[PDB]
């Protein structure tokens, strides 16, 4: 589901929610891994799973979603975000962004943006150039 709304559930509410699902004996995960099973058990099951919140660009290219903070550097439970994203709908560092996610291949550690819903109060197009 949401992220944000993962961590909105404390590390008990997540162990308790994965029991929901199938996912026992959690006590022993750190609130990080048992939200990353609830993806993993409630995608198996069809459920949507989405992120939001303000990106951050890389020198590299490429840049993670999350709060408003700063940190300088990513965080765990952060959200990848690819520039063919960030190029494909004309988005920037700071803008304020929501969307569905999937896990890109082995190479995935952090799972990455795949649809966008919301993006700086506007469409992620438009059509007046400038």
């Amino acid at each position: 589901m949401n992220l944000t709304e993962l961590k909105n559930t404390p590390v008990s509410e997540l162990i308790t929610l994965g029991e929901n699902m199938g996912l026992e004996n959690l006590a022993r995960m750190r609130k990080q891994d048992i939200i990353f099973a609830i993806l993993k058990q409630h995608a198996k099951s069809g459920e949507d799973i989405f992120g939001d919140g303000v990106l951050e660009i890389l020198q590299d290219g490429f840049g993670f979603l999350r709060s408003a903070d700063s940190s300088y550097l990513a965080g765990p439970d952060d959200i990848y975000v690819s520039p063919s994203q960030i190029r494909r709908f004309n988005l920037r560092t700071g803008d304020t962004i929501s969307g569905k996610i999937r896990p890109p291949k082995e190479g995935e550690r952090y799972f990455a943006l795949l649809k966008v819903n919301e993006v700086n109060f506007d469409k992620p197009e438009n059509a007046r150039n400038k």
